[PDB]
């Protein structure tokens, strides 16, 4: 990785302005800055509830985690250098604000949506393989590039029982938010995703009944065509029940009865 100077990514973003501008999103611990070295665009996420070291043990497990993972559907660690992590720009941004058409961006059609949930299990399936659990599997942090291929991102949370519980709680599953580290946790937040590609609505709304996605699950099993995505016109009835059912398994209560990312993989392969 490239050790940039903690100055030469100030004029490449502008003085790190965070307008719509030099900004292109902001999460928990940080902000993302496009900027533009060399010939190169490049996502700048500056790190900014977490105490000051915190911050530095997940720059330090992004590093680690980077160093050893790479895969094309995991986003690329160019460099880092205060604490900043310099990425391969995603020009698609995040698979959030595709669903929610952010900035007047046509809605992605149900063949791209298929691609894009084949992709982002398979970048599942290398950190689980590599034996890493993400721990904050969400559409915010599945990013896409120019050919709309899924690429995984944000390792900080990453880990190789807990007193610190961390993460997206519309997201988390029941063992998670009690401080359980397992990779079906990963399961579990990937079928929230699921439930998200299918319907095009976000895990959380505050101004909806219900105010949480996954409560459709339970919507669905007492009362699914109903909450397809009408922003899509090439969805069919036996491929969008064909990933309901996986996202259905992937929400099992119980860890333990939920596929690993393998089966999950295979099924979604099944679905083409
Ligand atoms: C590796 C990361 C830093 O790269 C990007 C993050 C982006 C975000 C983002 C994603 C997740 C959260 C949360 N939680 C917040 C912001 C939004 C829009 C576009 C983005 C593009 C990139 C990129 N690399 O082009």
């Amino acid at each position: 990785f490239h050790s940039f100077s903690f100055y030469e990514l100030k004029n490449v973003t502008n003085n790190f302005d965070e307008r719509p501008g030099n900004k292109m999103g902001e999460g928990g611990f940080g902000v993302v800055y496009k900027g533009y070295v060399n010939n190169t665009t490049v996502a700048v996420k500056k790190l900014a509830d977490i105490t000051t070291e915190e911050l530095k043990q997940q720059f330090d497990q992004e590093i680690k985690v980077m160093a050893k993972c790479q895969h094309e559907n995991l986003v690329e660690l160019l460099g880092f250098s205060d604490l900043c992590l310099v990425y391969v720009y995603m020009p698609n941004g995040s698979l959030l604000d595709r669903l929610s058409c952010l900035d007047g961006t046509p809605p992605l059609s149900w063949h791209m949506r298929c691609k894009i949930a084949q992709g982002a299990a398979n970048g599942i399936n290398f950190l689980h393989e590599n034996h890493h659990i993400h721990r904050d599997i969400k559409s915010a942090n599945i990013l896409l590039d120019e050919a709309f291929t899924a690429k995984i991102s944000d390792f900080g949370l990453a880990r190789a029982m807990t007193s610190r519980i961390v993460g997206t709680t519309a997201y988390m599953a029941p063992e998670a938010l009690r401080g359980e580290i397992t990779p079906k946790s990963d399961i579990y937040s990937f079928g929230v995703v699921l439930l998200e590609i299918i319907t095009g609505l976000p895990a959380v709304d505050e101004h909806r009944e219900p105010q949480l996605l996954l409560d459709i699950k339970e919507e669905i099993e007492d009362e699914i065509e109903d909450y397809i995505d009408k922003k899509m016109n090439d969805a069919d009835s036996t491929s969008v029940e064909a990933m309901y059912s996986v996202a259905s398994q992937c929400l099992h209560e119980k860890k333990n009865k939920r596929p690993d990312i393998k089966k999950v993989q295979q099924l979604l392969q099944e679905m083409t």
